[PDB]
């Protein structure tokens, strides 16, 4: 049924993020990233590699140009310069799965850009329309809600086929959003929390939110992050199904 | 003949080089930077319309990370991150190349590592295999000599084929390799001196060299730099043909 | 009188912005890059060297970490990241100084930094204080208002002297901000437009808001952009006073 | 007798390099990363608050720019542009220092910018330079060597005092020079081979080099990293003495 993805080839340099290597066989889907935020060329290669090995669907994981700060932090750019640095990434991704004999299955914006497309519907148009410019049928991962009405006829008018994503280790918000990092509880450190909330989706059953009080999503992949260790030495909740 | 080059889509952010408006028109091949020296994923897509536009050849114009010295500087990198530099360049240029309907056609290292291909062969090797993996047929641009043997036997081994070019605007050394930069005399600021070792070239005469001796060339390609001003308000030698 | 400002030093690499060479002779203050938007070191030599050589006052020019964005766009980092990136570039471009017997003598924050300190409080506490860390007395360069009173009050928790600066060719909403750049007319084009703003700040009397409606302000550094070259070819308006 | 001496405030943004808190009380000096190859603002504010908080002596651990590398890659800049990189990253440094109440108390270059400085008169020259001209009395650390009368004389002309360093962690050529990382056994990983090299230069005792055969140093500092996780979990060799 739901399918699991995770961000990875998020190491840069001689830096290490997450732990691709365990993560990679337990995931159906890859979020790998393309230098902006993470992932320099060697890195990428190494990633996809990886995937490419464990038979895992590789997608794009592109982000605003913001090392240091990881992509996590909001960037005021115009829908013309986020346009030309997604279509860059996917690109630059490409090349790498097509020495491999595979190809980008999809685009899951990274950090803050992939929260900023929650409420700009210019930044979404921008970004639906770099999908459809490079390939013909590629789809763009978003934030599952109660109600996607407003992503679904935008993802219309650029025909681009939407993937709806929740989250196994991040508190939501009431109104459907993920609660800011930029604040205590916003992501579970608690290992029975993370399988209680991601088998909560997986079923379309209620769960608590941020304060406590219940959610309902529905979805079609389910992030778990290699960053955080907890969601990482309880992921063979692929086994819970 | 001889197909005319120039190093364009230089520009970065807020800072302008060159003057693409202007050289476009009067070359053959355009050489695009891939955001490693210069080149962000705006002006980037800027330069490939203009190239579009004006019905110019585009090449991938990959170099070192070295922003702040515009991709002139040696850096010793190992094969293998070369190789996927250069992948990496090439695959985010060609993404702007299709979404307007053509293809990056050849593919020109940029500053150090063009030089650096000269005298290294596991470099050269590394560049040769990252063109192959991206698409059959793709060209390598490389420095003409006297003798292109080494060059022309590990293309032959990689099956790329190879674009050999010569420069209007830089003096030569005796052995064949361009005066570096770092000393005086290194690019020609006479008109005059560029005009006459560019038809010196493109008829296959000697020239002189950067003591004055002759030094004797024939190229498929002509390097004209927009960098340099002389050399921008003297291009108008497209008429001498 | 009102003394003159200019974003200076603001070159990069291979790459020229503005015209410093004309510039800094004709100005009070020499607002200079430090590395995170423009200014690399090199560059951040030449630019102190050209202000010691003309007797020009130095202010540090500090921004967001965003050199394709030339830190015009705002960055949501917290407090301690921009405490901290404040103070690493203050003490930067004070090597230069010292370097050249004199020292960092005010702070203006650069782009969408600089704007952001207008509405936000955590913002600008954290830039008064990264100012007091490194030298007791050193002032801040602030955007002018008809009421100041939040920044001298903040200013007087920090014990941080303020500089209230105005704008010769910048637009000014009705509210006192300046109009945003991603916005046609937010930068003056017209030389007599620019003259007229900067006389009536001078004054003290009304001139023309966005929508040439009459705003009253009075400040102690008057700024004049050498990015716009119209605002370049007019800076002898020193001579008006 | 001889200072323990390690590489540290060498995480960025997200990502985490060595292990610091262990590290810190076991040495006398830490060699501080200045923004360059590592230590972003907020990195190198913490390394500094944890060296004041163990009594520990900072050095600016200054580098190329070259971030995707760790500045380990050699990168032929001028003399003009290492001055200007090495003083911004020891200012840069000394502002968090003098925030906390201390101050930079050496320099000492990382990875390929220190390895190039052993054969390169005029890049040294640069660097004693750039020391000179930040504060008097300021020393550098270089390379322990059987004669090091080069180094000598060229500190003697500047005027700034040298601390020679040898490293417990990393095998020797014949010729007094550590072995390149871009080649297997260079670093050793092997916890006994670690602590005799360390207590054979704390001696003045010969060790084995790389090929076994029998090298004599005598050193001022003795550097272990933070990066080689063996020499990490054996650094309680400060007992020993």
């Amino acid at each position: 049924r739901i399918l699991l993805n995770c961000d990875m080839g998020e190491s840069f340099g001689a830096w290490r993020m997450g732990d691709d290597v365990h993560s990679m066989p337990l995931v159906d889907q890859a979020n790998l990233a393309c230098g902006f935020h993470a992932g320099d060329p060697l890195t990428m290669r190494r990633a996809v590699e990886l995937a490419v090995r464990h038979g895992v669907s590789i997608g794009a994981h592109p982000a605003y140009p913001d090392l240091s700060g990881f992509g996590r932090r909001s960037l005021a750019c115009s829908a013309e310069e986020v346009h030309a640095m997604v279509l860059y990434q996917i690109g630059a991704l490409d090349a790498f799965c097509r020495s491999l004999g595979t190809q980008v299955a999809y685009v899951k914006p990274h950090g803050a850009l992939y929260n900023d497309l929650v409420g700009d519907d210019e930044l979404l148009r921008a970004v639906l329309d770099a999908c459809a410019a490079y390939r013909k049928g590629l789809p763009l991962m978003v934030l599952a809600l109660a109600d996607n009405g407003r992503e679904l006829e935008l993802a219309d008018e650029a025909d681009v086929p939407l993937l709806f994503e929740a989250f196994a280790d991040r508190a939501y918000l009431p109104d459907g959003r993920l609660a800011p990092r930029r604040l205590g509880g916003a992501v579970h450190h608690d290992p029975q929390r993370i399988i209680e909330q991601a088998l909560a989706i997986a079923r379309g059953e209620a769960f608590p939110d941020y304060d406590g009080n219940p959610l309902r999503l529905t979805a079609d992949s389910l992030c778990v992050h290699g960053d955080n260790p907890q969601s990482l030495a309880v992921l063979r909740r692929l086994r819970a199904a």
